[PDB]
């Protein structure tokens, strides 16, 4: 009986990073506690001053991760404050029943809901606002982010030897539908509810005005790359509620990949560039073995470089001849 | 030799239900008989009146699934009647040879074929119509269905259990290219061949007007929808012979899915989403454990919202309170 | 140390053709070595005139397809010649570390670099041109190309039985941007820096003018067909360095197939249509069991027969009716 189970109130991040939890686990099924509180806000995304009315859980974009263990329930406290002007709810594709959940945590303005589902099924798994009528909006004005559900014994390869990593980093990609005007400039809107109607005719073309990593052109480049060190082993979390995409490293490998995102399969290994499908997460593993600055992008490199979903990896350590060499740097030919 | 192998007449039904079948079967080879009779007509494709110049199958969109065992050898007469205008013929992706029987089936209006062929490989394969110098405007009307070829012994999980449904549903999605006039206002074409320059046009923009399933926006939801009970197990078998698509069952999962439709391979489970490509069929399997009314849609919400990819699944039985609850319903904020 | 590692000096070969190599092999790592060298020109892409001016390793597109062992030392001369306008670099998915090689191998007009990497992952990997500030628009002009890593003991199944393959075949699908002028016509441009601005604006908008395997409409059709016997196997591989594709054989399948291209994971059976995502090159083998003119497409059937991803392969050999036979030829219905 869950009722009866033990509970633990989790303190959730920011993306990219990831709370602090345990891979392996000797503890039993909890009921692990999270409160999300949703902002909407007018945010810069690009670097000329182009902007969203966007929709957050916490305030960010993705909203940030939540993570349990197989067999654990999650119990949500989802609030609207009354500050925000539209109803909002909240789809676990970790749950099972009520459209995710969305049924039981219709949130008007000034009200909040709690909500508990069973994490019987293990994987990183999308959870992002439905409100009725108004689906697609609210997951492309930013209402998304994961669940990861751990298995209790932590990650496994395909022959069942266990896989650890020592940071996890979280990844949502937006695919955006900013209006432009007569001008060829985009809009600026006042107020969200004025965005709608323009942003609706965008997104029926089903082509973004931008793609972005967490929330905002070079979100995870230059100065916020993501950093690590020759020999520790990352896991690359990666979201997109709505739209596909094709997630590479430039100079690595995903180690062992599962694109789908469910870890009761076995991973894929050796893969230079993977797939999510819009409306899911997945997941890559890779160890560092050189030294650098790494491009994570869309391998799309029109949605990357043009549009925006690439971000950087800063990594510390000894560079290894072996791997590779510059046996000739440029010169005259002779 | 098949010349000597006993026959049955199978009965085909329209989508989205598939026709009675045994899953696990004793008898051996057989050829079945099929007769499918291609219709051209003007459809109404949303509920706001725009119409499409459609191609059909047995009348449908998709056609109706065809199911025989490994082993047995698909024996189909299709029929061109004089009141149609173009020629026609069927691509079967579950064939060997003859570009999958397109070579050996063309038929005129007034014409008739048989076509012969060994279904010696297990899995949901397209079949679509492939007339020379007009293969994807028939696609897109609307000539694809499915070619479901079961093991011998039925489906199996990656460890060789048996995997058993109850009911198989099929689901043809079907993006759409309808023109537009200079009022912005869709154009409604007096015969099949007017509707052909246009519409070529709109598809070269690759960017479809609609996507639907089975036909029509909503010809899945509301009183349309597919049933089921708490407890039962459910195939759904989804097409999409021109464009990907990304399937969601929302408060669902995919238990077992064979993504790329071919049951040889070990399915995956706990699957958010999967992705059908486009010019494949694929299946998933998965048992209700919640009552209520659930949308299985394409993950592009867009594609799923604003376009038509969307249908619900109403199901029958009892909460449980384990799996999902609702702890404390919407109030004010404290 | 690979310094001591014994060399040899691979040449090169045309797509579709791949250079002559052994799969299963009794030699230890070498050190293979390489030359390509870059050509920018303007090249007729389809039927009709139109032009794309165009960048290249080797003056094809695809480049070249390299093929080494697990374990082997790729060991490349880049060639940058005094004739071309642009700088040029190249960016390894087979290789660890420096974006791929691309930080090494900066080479503008008049010069040549020489870069070595060990080629420690099994599969088939994307190589292309990626300069700083200058990627998609290398990569979507030409430059890019495939590096086979076989396993040592060769091609295995699932079950670890050798798959060994009689010839291979290397397809490169280019989605391409060419502009068009107030005219609706597509611009012709004097140099390749006079195409950016233009191109730049296209790409962003997502939708290819036209999409071609090998350079350009018709490259495999018709008399340059792809050309084999009942009973051969074939490896067919297939890059797309920009954008997803979904190849399929109108009349055959993917026997078994890694369309994520890494060799140490199982490979799928019996596929209709397999998926090749942007950023990655795949690989299906298929041994022909029947004779005739098969397609070998994209299945966007649109993106196939409307824009370019489509090529023939023609097979001799005897028909065999067991496997599909034409029972009764088109004829007036009763
Ligand atoms: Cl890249
Ligand atoms: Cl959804
Ligand atoms: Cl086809
Ligand atoms: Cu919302
Ligand atoms: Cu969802
Ligand atoms: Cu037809
Ligand atoms: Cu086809
Ligand atoms: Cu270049
Ligand atoms: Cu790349």
């Amino acid at each position: 009986d869950a009722d009866k189970l033990p509970h633990t109130k989790v303190t959730l991040v920011a993306p990219p990073q990831v709370h602090p939890h345990e891979q392996a686990t000797k503890s039993g099924p909890k009921v692990v506690e999270f409160t999300m509180t949703i902002e909407e806000k007018k945010m810069v995304i690009d670097d000329k001053g182009t902007t969203l009315q966007a929709m957050t859980f916490n305030g960010s974009m993705p909203g940030p991760t939540l993570v349990v263990h197989e067999g654990d329930y999650v119990q949500l406290t989802l609030v609207n404050p009354a500050t925000n002007a539209m109803p909002h709810n909240v789809d676990f594709h970790g749950a099972t029943g009520a459209l995710g959940g969305a049924k039981l945590t219709n949130v008007n303005p000034g009200e909040q809901a709690t909500l508990r589902f069973k994490a019987d099924r293990s994987g990183t798994f999308v959870y992002h606002c439905a409100p009725e009528g108004m689906v697609p909006w609210h997951v492309v004005s930013g209402m998304s982010g994961t669940l990861m559900v751990l298995p209790r014994d932590g990650l496994k390869d395909p022959q069942g030897k266990p896989l650890h990593y020592d940071r996890a980093y979280t990844i949502g990609e937006f695919d955006l539908y900013i209006p432009k005007g007569p001008d060829g400039k985009y809009k600026d809107y006042a107020t969200l509810a004025e965005s709608y109607g323009d942003t609706v005719q965008v997104m029926r073309t089903l082509t973004p005005s931008h793609i972005v990593f967490n929330g905002k052109v070079g979100a995870l480049t230059g100065a916020n790359a993501l950093t690590a060190k020759v020999g520790e082993t990352v896991l690359l979390i990666h979201s997109q509620a709505n739209r596909d995409t094709r997630p590479h490293l430039i100079g690595g490998h995903g180690d062992w990949v599962w694109e789908t995102g469910k870890f009761a399969n076995p991973p894929q290994r050796d893969l230079e560039t993977w797939f999510i499908r819009g409306g899911s997460a997945g997941a890559a593993l890779y160890t560092f073995k050189q030294p650098g600055v790494y491009a994570y992008l869309n391998h799309n490199l029109i949605e990357a470089f043009e549009l925006g979903a690439a971000g950087h990896i800063k990594v510390e350590g000894k560079w290894n001849d072996d791997l590779m060499k510059q046996i000739k740097a440029p010169a005259p030919i002779p």
